[PDB]
Formats: structure tokens, C-alpha cells, sequence
């Protein structure tokens, strides 16, 4: 496993992680930026023969040392542009690529904004709605929403508490300083941006969605929905939110199985 | 209120409740069969100038004196059959009806097998999959099944606890009798007879889906899925698996706002 950190002309210092030989599989991390969530995976799904890339996200974590407006008024298309620069610095040319939330949002926008750089997308849990108890802790001291995200990540999304528990005391401690810089960048621009309001344009596309079998249903309710109308495969992994930590050896199967199943369309 | 019991020439002495005056609405109970959980909503509904009426289903709770074969290998046609029946007993020709779970089925089943007979149906939470888990009940004691199921219902798919328990001693103990007698006849048959194989017999029908704003995603998935692919109505309601226990209000708001859309498109 390569553990490194490279350089983008665009001012950004990204932490990235890689692993393995083969087609190039990207896992792009859900809001929180912190790609240590997907270790487990990255190992699993590099040994079916697969070079795997993943980073921390600008301002995030490791990624940190970026200029403000890659982590301020954050919208899918402005992730997009940043994940083509690393990959273009990494000379990675052709990507499957794999997105929950505003990584869903991100690999959405890759598919359609790179389609020669795309082989294809998985996106998971894709927000398209505001949603105001969010946006709202945007005003509250850095501390208390640490506090409050914490604990909503933990109690609401994680879809499995000791996993996420286990994530253990360095990524909580990076999770932490995370929460004041995605709660002040994401949650009013990103959900506005969703590249979904074009049906047709998903139409045809190497896409597949996933909804967290455990989610409650009107969280993600629109983007069943959507799918279905855009005739776009959908379906369940086990969990919530963060299937990576909750059930990783499900998530890495269903990225390796998915990413074959276009290996071989494509031919 | 009118509290009675009609008996139809298929075997059937049902336990019925009716109030209002005005066009029909009809609400079918989920697999439990048991209407008391419609009472709040009964009255709220009436108000705002509709006809209600709903019953115990066969075998179930006041319902009970039947004929075996309509609560043992139940189908959502053989349900609808028996709706028809006692809606030709109290003389409603034309009705809006409001099913959930195997009443989901048995709404649907009703709008396509008898379209004179049907304004507009409202399904919530139709079961198209068998589950092994719930099927497996069938085999156990009664008292076991009884036990299992009073628990599932209390702290799984309710959706509001308080307001299920306070449905009352008088009604869980009509629920404990009629667990086993759903355990035996549902599960294993409800599932397959769901009239959803043909999307296209759904495009264009008066009917509006809900699931659960609260349920966990997996466990009507494949509801969304199929009423958007038919391009039917689709939306959520509060709660779960009984949005008129859990939330009266909101859902008889959403039987007379729904019903009042279809009489002016009619
Ligand atoms: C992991 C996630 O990317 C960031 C943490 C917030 C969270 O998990 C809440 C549940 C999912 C919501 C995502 C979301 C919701 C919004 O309204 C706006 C937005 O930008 C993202
Ligand atoms: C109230 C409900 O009608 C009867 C109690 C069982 C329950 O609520 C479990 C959750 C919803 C499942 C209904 C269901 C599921 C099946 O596999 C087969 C079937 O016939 C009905
Ligand atoms: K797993
Ligand atoms: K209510």
C-alpha cells in the first residue's frame, strides 16, 4: 500500500493512499473526506486485481493544505474538477469510480463532465435535498459542531455503531476537526448542486446507485425514484450511510462485482 | 357511529362500522384485520362530508364467525372478493378504499378486478416478497406466535409505540387471538398473489402508494420502484406499518385530501 502525498497545480496538497495492479478503481469519500474509512476495502478490492486510489478530501483531514474555495461553497462540480486534477497527477486515465453522499454527487459529475475518463460510476445515497437542520449548524461555534455531528454520524447515519467506534481514536480525532468544515462548506451548496435534475442525461449511462438497506425511507425516498424514471440500476447494500465501515466485505464485493460487470460490457 | 354486523351469502358474518354521510370511503384493515385501529380517523374523515366504512376482516377479531377457507392460503383476490361481497351487502356501489400490508394487496387487486366499483384506491406497504422469517411463524405454537408477533408489532414496525399500546387491553387481546390465525393463513400466500406483475395494468388507475417515512428502506424498496415504473402516485406517510395508529391525523388528512382530488378529476 502506497501512503503518499502529491501536489496539484490548482494549490492542493492531497494525502492519497494506493494499492494493487490493474484497472484503476477510484473510492472517492462520502462529505467527511477521510479515506482511512475505506482501508479495509481497499485491500480487498486491490487482491481481485484492481489498482485502487483513494485520498483524504480537500480540507479535509490530510488533504488539508488547500486554498479556502476547495472546502467553502463546495458544489459536485467543483469535487469533480478536483478529483480529475489528482487523477490527472496521478496519470490515472481511465477510472471506475465510487461516491456516497457528496462523493455521490462528485462521481455523478465525473460521469457525465469526463465521460472519456470514466468507465463507470457508483454512486450511493446522493442528496438532493436541503435540509435545514444541517445547514443550521453552519453559525454554531467549531467545538459544538463537533459535538452535534459526532454524535449524529455515531446515533443516525453510521448504520453500525461498533464499527464506527472502531474506526478508533486517530480518525475520530481527524473526523473531529472535519465537522466545522464541512457543516460551514457543504450542506447549503452541495445539495442544490446534484447533477440529477437531468433525467435524460443519466439515461444509458455506466451507472449504478445504492440506497442503505437499514436507511429510513424518506432519506433517500427521491433518489429510488430518480433512478427508476432515468431506468438506472438500483439497489440496497447493508447498513446506512458509511457501508464501507459498517460492512466492508459486502462493499468491497459489490465494487468489484460491479466494476466487472462493466469490464466486461465495455469489451 | 354505527356499530353492526351484516352477513354475506359467502359464509361471512362481518363486524362493521359506519359514520358520515356522503360518498364512500372504505378502510380495509392490514392482515391483523382488526378495524378499532381506524376509530380516530373514522370520525375525522366523516366530518369533512364522507360515507366511512371499514370491518374486521374474516376470522379476525368480531369478524370471526367464517368460513375457513377465507382465512386460511389467503390471496389479495380471494380478500378482494370478500370486500366486494360486503360492499354489496351495505349497498356501496361506488367507494374509495384505503388498504395497507394484504389490504395494500386487496385495494389494488379491487381497483383492477372491479373498476366500476372503485373511485380511487390509496395502498401502503404491499407485501410482493415472501419472508422466511415472518412464513416460519406458521408452524409454531399459538401462544408462541402470539408472543413473537405482539413483540414485532410493539417494537418493530409500529412506528409509534405510545400510540399502539394505547389502542387498549380490549384490542390486544382481539390481536392476540388473531395472530396464530394470520401466521397460519398470510405470510405464505399473500406475498406471490400481489397484483403488481403487470405494470402496465397499473399505468393510467386512480391509485396512490405510500410507504412509511420511518421504515427502513429494504422493506418496501421494491414498492417505489413499481409505482414509479407505472408512473403511479408515490409518496410517504409518517411512521410505518399503521400511519392511522401511529398518526391519525395526518392520516385522515391525506384519505380525504386524496379522495377530494379524484371527485374533482372525475
Ligand atoms: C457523510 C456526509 O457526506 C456528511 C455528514 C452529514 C451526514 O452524514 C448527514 C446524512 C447524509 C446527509 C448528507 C448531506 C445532507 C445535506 O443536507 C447536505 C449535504 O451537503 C450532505
Ligand atoms: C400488519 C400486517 O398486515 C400483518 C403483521 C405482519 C407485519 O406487520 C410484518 C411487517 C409487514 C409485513 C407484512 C407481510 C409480510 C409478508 O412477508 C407476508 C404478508 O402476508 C404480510
Ligand atoms: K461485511
Ligand atoms: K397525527
Amino acid at each position: 500500500r502506497t501512503r503518499s502525498t502529491i501536489s496539484t497545480p490548482n494549490g492542493i496538497t492531497w494525502y492519497y493512499e494506493q494499492e494493487g495492479t490493474g484497472p484503476d478503481i477510484v473510492l472517492v469519500p462520502d462529505g467527511l473526506g477521510e479515506c482511512q474509512m475505506f482501508d479495509s476495502s481497499v485491500s480487498q478490492i486491490a487482491a481481485q486485481g484492481f489498482r485502487v486510489t483513494t485520498f483524504d478530501m480537500p480540507g479535509m483531514s490530510r488533504s488539508a493544505k488547500a486554498p479556502a474555495e476547495t472546502y467553502t461553497e463546495v458544489t459536485a462540480q467543483k469535487l469533480a474538477s478536483y478529483v480529475i486534477s489528482i487523477l490527472d497527477a496521478l496519470d490515472i486515465k481511465h477510472a471506475t469510480v465510487w461516491g456516497c453522499s457528496s462523493g455521490a454527487s462528485t462521481v455523478v459529475a465525473l460521469l457525465l463532465g469526463y465521460p472519456d475518463r470514466i468507465r463507470n460510476a457508483m454512486c450511493h445515497e446522493l442528496p438532493t435535498k436541503l435540509l435545514d437542520h444541517l445547514s443550521n449548524t453552519a453559525v454554531l461555534e467549531d467545538e459544538e459542531i463537533s459535538n452535534i455531528l459526532a454524535n449524529v454520524m455515531l446515533n443516525d447515519v453510521s448504520g453500525g455503531s461498533e464499527a464506527w467506534q472502531a474506526l478508533g481514536v486517530e480518525v475520530h480525532a481527524r473526523l473531529h476537526k472535519n465537522y466545522p468544515v464541512w457543516a460551514r462548506g457543504y450542506p447549503r451548496t452541495i445539495p442544490p448542486s446534484a447533477p440529477v435534475q437531468d433525467v435524460e442525461a443519466l439515461r444509458g449511462k455506466p451507472l449504478d446507485w445504492t440506497v442503505g438497506a437499514a436507511t429510513p425511507t424518506e432519506s433517500f425516498f427521491d433518489n429510488i425514484v430518480t433512478a427508476t424514471k432515468a431506468g438506472v440500476n438500483i439497489g440496497l447494500l447493508p447498513g446506512m450511510h458509511f457501508p464501507y465501515v459498517s460492512h466492508p466485505d459486502v462493499f468491497a464485493k459489490y465494487v468489484v462485482e460491479t466494476t466487472q460487470k462493466h469490464l466486461w460490457n465495455s469489451s
